């Protein structure tokens, strides 16, 4: 029976107005596109850790000996029609992809 | 010094034309897009694991005692001008994402 080290969420969203770009900047995510030439909305599939807790590990599996651990949200760069100004840009936003777990080692 | 329990890699691709669809399909990525009135090419941030061997386990740090482990690519989904029939669509393509460890406990 398998299954990963950090326990992760996945959800579809469809009411995103506001995202950090691809350089930290809040923008303005608008509701529709218009692609070719025909009307879609923005969609986005992200993915979040479930026990960020940076104490009591949300890993599971490790050598705890040896190693410290927590769970964290890694992320991936869409293109999304966004508000530059007042007339739109198609820029790279950053998007919660993942949950991976990450490691130092003890004194 | 951190680190992650499987080591990965990220590049960024803008020569994609063969992409498997939501459902298990092969489709075609146009190679550009025309959003609102601009055209703008179709660029995608992949995440490949750099060590899936599943013998070997590429992950770092385990209770290996206790715990079997690999590392394996995991996808999102992003939507691109692709071609249906003969006509473009708007789909969501499953892309590399990241690289997360797996595991199973020991008999
Ligand atoms: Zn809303
Ligand atoms: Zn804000
Ligand atoms: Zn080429
Ligand atoms: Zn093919």
């Amino acid at each position: 029976g398998e299954f990963s080290v950090c326990d992760s969420v996945s959800v579809w969203v469809g009411d995103k107005t506001t995202a950090t770009d691809i350089k930290g900047k809040e923008v303005m995510v608008l509701g529709e596109v218009n692609i070719n030439n025909s009307v879609f909305k923005q969609y986005f599939f992200e993915t979040k850790c479930r026990d960020p807790n940076p104490v009591d590990s949300g890993c599971r599996g490790i050598d705890s000996k040896h190693w410290n651990s927590y769970c964290t949200t890694t992320h991936t760069f869409v293109k999304a029609l966004t508000m530059d100004g007042k007339q739109a840009a198609w820029r790279f936003i950053r998007i919660d992809t993942a949950c991976v777990c990450v490691l130092s080692r003890k004194t």
